[PDB]
């Protein structure tokens, strides 16, 4: 009898429950887990956000958007920032397709980018060691995201909004009325008007037909100092090695480095399947390549982390209806570079829970794509 039912109430289910609940819908939120967990796509302690876009045009007036809410957010916390502006330098090659998406994409909607010459790069953060050959783009409005206080701030806002909210109750299958959506649980039968799937890396296991692929990645920290922190200037980046192969990084929090490869990464297909750190041998030295020749002066691997990303076949998203049911929504396509979107992404479904109007053209993000 609920308004809307919410499948996953991880990252992007957050966001969807505050907002749709804050709309004023009689909202039900589940999880496999309490939402705030180990288990999904958002531990760790941080998240990237950038505009200025290198994966596609197609998503900076979302993420645009992503950034009012992230500041709106952060609001709500004043001891602790949701959102760190330490700023987002992307380094790479001159002639990088993916440079060529960000500054390109900074043109159009008027956005703070700098060019960096390779020598100014150096001069501005002498940590920072590129090729001669190379360039780097500083964005300035940029920065990161407290992933893990998200989820919190959201599932409390809504808990007090009054947000039915099932967390260790894990959903077992998904049926269709003709009225709404009912979910049978391992628990009991829950029903509602209009239902939001995002169950995110293991969705799966719930709606198998899907072309989404799990796989095991992995972030590490690494032992740093001061010269490396936001108080130091030191920014948060995306890089590209002549290899092609891509990384991410944050500002050393206290005395630690983080950093992660982006393309690689063993393909999983269970829950149980992606075994901890330093299980597997490629982790503990996952960001070397990266690390010796950019970021020299940076030490050892201290700890890390388990992560799994949730990869389409051409790495964009999937926002769309299901093909049956327009009851239905699921956002599940998040490649990888989806958490910063969160915020925006609970919006377009509690707009799509009380069938309004989206601002943003989500044609690229359609199912059809495939075949
Ligand atoms: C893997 C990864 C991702 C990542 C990243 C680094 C790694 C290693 N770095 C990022 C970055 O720097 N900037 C950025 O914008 N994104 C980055 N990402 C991607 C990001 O983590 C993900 O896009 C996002 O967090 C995942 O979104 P989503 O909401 O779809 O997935 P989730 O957070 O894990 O939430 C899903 C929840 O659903 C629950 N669940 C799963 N199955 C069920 C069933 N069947 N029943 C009920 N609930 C279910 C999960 O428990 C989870 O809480
Ligand atoms: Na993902």
């Amino acid at each position: 009898k609920y308004d809307l039912i919410i499948i996953g109430s991880g990252s992007v289910g957050a966001a969807a429950g505050y907002y749709a609940t804050r709309a004023g819908l009689n909202v039900l939120m589940t999880d496999a887990h309490m939402p705030p967990h180990q288990h999904g796509s958002h531990h760790g302690d941080t998240r990237l956000i950038r505009h200025a876009y290198g994966e596609g045009e197609k998503y900076v007036p979302l993420v645009l958007r992503a950034q009012m809410l992230w500041d709106e957010l952060s609001r709500h916390n004043e001891d602790d920032p949701i959102f760190v502006r330490s700023g987002v330098i992307n380094l790479g090659p001159a002639d990088s397709t993916f440079l060529a998406n960000v500054a390109h994409s900074a043109e159009q909607w008027q956005l703070n980018v700098e060019k960096l010459d390779a020598q100014g790069i150096m001069a501005r953060w002498p940590e920072i060691r590129v090729p001669d050959n190379y360039i780097g783009l500083f964005e300035t409005d940029s920065g990161f995201l407290r992933s893990e206080l998200a989820i919190k701030t959201w599932i409390q806002l809504a808990k007090e909004a009054g947000c039915a909210q099932l967390f260790n109750c894990p959903v077992t299958a998904i049926r269709h009325d003709d009225d709404g959506v009912t979910i049978e649980t391992a628990d009991g039968e829950y029903q509602a008007k209009k239902a939001i799937v995002c169950a995110g890396t293991w969705v799966k296991d719930l709606l198998p037909e899907l072309p989404v692929q799990p796989v095991r990645k992995v972030f590490a920290w690494y032992q740093a100092d001061g010269r490396y922190s936001v108080k130091n200037k030191f920014p948060a980046f995306t890089g590209e090695l002549p290899n092609g192969d891509q990384y991410y990084g944050f500002p050393a929090e206290n005395d630690a480095l983080k950093i992660g490869k982006h393309n690689g990464g063993q393909v999983i297909h269970s829950a149980d399947e992606r075994v901890p750190f330093a299980e597997v041998v490629s982790d503990g030295s996952e960001a070397f390549p990266f690390l010796r020749n950019v970021l020299p002066g940076i030490g050892c691997c201290l700890y890390g982390a388990a992560c799994t990303y949730d990869n389409s076949p051409d790495e964009d998203f999937i926002i769309d209806t299901l093909p049956g049911h327009d009851n239905t929504l699921l956002i599940t396509g998040l490649s990888g570079h989806g958490f910063k979107f969160a915020s925006v992404l609970g919006e377009i479904a509690a707009d799509f829970a009380q069938d309004k109007k989206s601002d943003f053209d989500l044609t690229p993000f359609r199912l059809s794509r495939f075949q």
